[PDB]
């Protein structure tokens, strides 16, 4: 009888409030559920495709919320005010519930990235161990499946497919697995090399410029360089895209402005200046705090004269045994990117933990400004870890697409 | 004026009550007589309300010489936007925004000027067919265009290129300080794949059928059986609803969209026979070959490993992306190229198609990308249009 106002107080009965003309279906009872007030209680993956059932991000919950599938079910609640909440329902709490869970194993869609039958996630055994990682040395020495390593050095990679293939012989290598052994979740780091034909001094100034905590001063002394011929079209134009993408990216994922720049150089200052006045100074002040990363990602430069200068796309990789189905809810394909709570399961916590540790061991911690982050499930997708700014220490996993 | 060939280029021909005509900008604004308003394209770039309206009778942006035409949008009372190419040799007023485009700060990473440089070497502006290169060195003046052998591995654009130079710098015997001329030569990317051989050449055969309801039956079947690894399914998977999507919003113009290609491709079967006509439906049919030969196109090396192949032939031409199109480019997904774009860049669209063709079966026209390469780094896929029978158009990758 009671209405209630938020998430936690909705009661979870098909027959605690039947309106008319509601007939509840009897295999399956869970299908829709109401709520006084009009509260809809509906399974996600039933209403996935439907654009009147997207999460609603305010002040409170701007972020979905990552939760274990195999412990939980996620349900769309929408109120009368169209606001469609995340409420998620133990399995174990509720039996009548079982037959969503065999719908997400079964359907012919989720085949592709749920087990079953001769269905396998991988070409190889991936240990599905997860949890802090150790380095493969002492691990390799100690040596049961193995625990979670951690592989020093660098993977060249053309494509993630490369990445992927250089990291499973570098772990077999490390670990003298054969073909067959369970091989663990793994961490590595992935370099990417984009040759620059420009002179050594041009280099440096560039690098230089990457250091520079000052936006409009990183701009006006790249288009510097670009405009005195030190710097070729060429390059200054590939520079500049890629900075306009890593700008726009940040803003569409981590700040969720709808905010876009057409290039890096000319328009930073004015994205900056747009901050200062419509969003506040607090939003301003994390983007520039957060631009170093950006710009560190974005115009990363290798100085080496015997291969070539070039620049950098550098990341670090954790390989998980878990598939996306199985560490993530479907929600992970309807948000841009998915916040780690508390009731998030601790191993992905510890992994992303570890991961940023190892980034901030480095000089000045400039790696944690220069690398990307990423945790590739079982099934290939992969999942950049990222900073949100509507919530402090927050941090995000967006699906890469 | 009920036509584009009827509109009167003359901003005193009709003046509306309340506008002051600027004296030192009179071409920023036309008025002709119902309402059609004529501004520069670099004028209403941003606007959302100046983007071209795709019709039946022009579907496409055209292709142009930045050099001898000049972009201006016409907007008609039903919010319609029109293209019209004026020439800068007609008109002496347009001048100043010639030298607009010349000098904006913000068109100064495009246009030449001071001593801004498009690449780090030098670069010919002489376009054309292309010649074996091997004819072209054994002959010797600028060298006319020429076309490498082989396939140039890439891990990306930037390596690609350092690759072609070099071989042409090598081929050709250049040094540093001559005069590169344009180029056309092969690309090709590998992504490894753990997969059996037998499950490779069955990907093989399953990219030659013809039909796109057998390739996912056959390509899931694989997946199910536990041949194909369901991350090596899903990377294929991916690839080919990229390319089903970038088709349909690119070739045919099309905002239907697909998840999964072995799962919803019959379902994009029978919508676009339902609601587009048989005509659409076939000509995607028809053109679901070189959709899967490029997503799926199968290497099968026993010492380097399996993969599947991103294939290119492309085209590095020595100007500029300003200089060879307008801004449209930046505007438009893709710009159709007729009878009135510069025949140069169509003679080098032909030559690498007929490159293309002279392969066994045609499987190259099949499997492989085009590109055309500006001096300043923009690159521009050579793709057909479904809206217009044999239509050429030049996309801009962004």
């Amino acid at each position: 009888l009671p209405i209630p106002q938020d998430v936690k107080e909705l009661v979870f009965d098909p027959n605690y409030y039947v309106p008319n003309g509601f007939v509840i279906n009897k295999d399956r009872p869970m299908d829709v559920i109401y709520n006084p007030g009009g509260i809809e209680i509906r399974p996600a993956h039933l209403v996935a495709d439907k654009p009147d059932w997207v999460r609603t991000a305010s002040s409170a919950n701007p972020y979905s919320i990552l939760m274990d599938p195999a412990v939980y079910c996620r349900f769309l609640a929408k109120w009368p005010d169209n606001t469609v909440h995340e409420v998620y329902r133990k399995w174990e709490n509720h039996m009548e519930m079982d037959y969503l869970k065999h719908e997400l194993q079964d359907d012919l869609r989720r085949q592709a990235h749920r087990g079953g039958g001769a269905r396998t996630a991988t070409s190889y055994k991936l240990s599905t161990i997860m949890g802090d990682a150790k380095p493969v040395k002492e691990v390799a020495e100690e040596f049961r499946e193995h625990d979670p390593v951690i592989l020093e050095g660098y993977i060249a990679c053309a494509n993630n497919l490369e990445a992927e293939a250089g990291a499973l012989n570098a772990v077999r290598e490390a670990l003298e697995l054969s073909e067959d052994d369970v091989v663990p979740a793994h961490e590595y780091r992935a370099a990417s090399s984009h040759p620059f034909d420009a002179s050594t001094e041009v280099m440096y100034e560039i690098e230089d410029i990457r250091k520079e905590p000052d936006p409009h001063l990183i701009a006006k002394r790249l288009k510097q360089l670009m405009l005195d011929g030190k710097l070729a079209q060429r390059y200054y134009r590939f520079l500049v895209e890629r900075l306009t993408s890593a700008v726009n990216e940040f803003l569409a994922d981590s700040m969720s402005q709808k905010v876009t720049i057409d290039d890096f150089c000319e328009d930073i200052g004015d994205l900056i200046a747009y901050l200062i006045g419509k969003k506040g100074k607090s939003v301003a002040d994390k983007f520039t705090a957060s631009i170093p990363f950006i710009v560190g990602r974005s115009m990363c430069v290798n100085i080496d004269p015997e291969e070539g200068n070039s620049i950098l796309d550098l990341s670090v990789r954790f390989q998980t045994g878990w598939r996306l189905e199985e560490l993530s809810c479907l929600n992970i394909y309807t948000e841009k990117a998915v916040l780690i709570s508390k009731l998030t399961e601790p191993k992905i916590t510890q992994v992303i933990m570890g991961m940023a540790k190892r980034l901030n061991s480095s000089k000045d911690s400039d790696d944690a400004r220069t690398h990307k982050m990423y945790i590739i499930t079982a099934d290939g997708s992969y999942l950049q870890v990222i900073r949100g700014a509507l919530v402090d220490n927050a941090v995000l996993l967006k699906l890469i697409k």
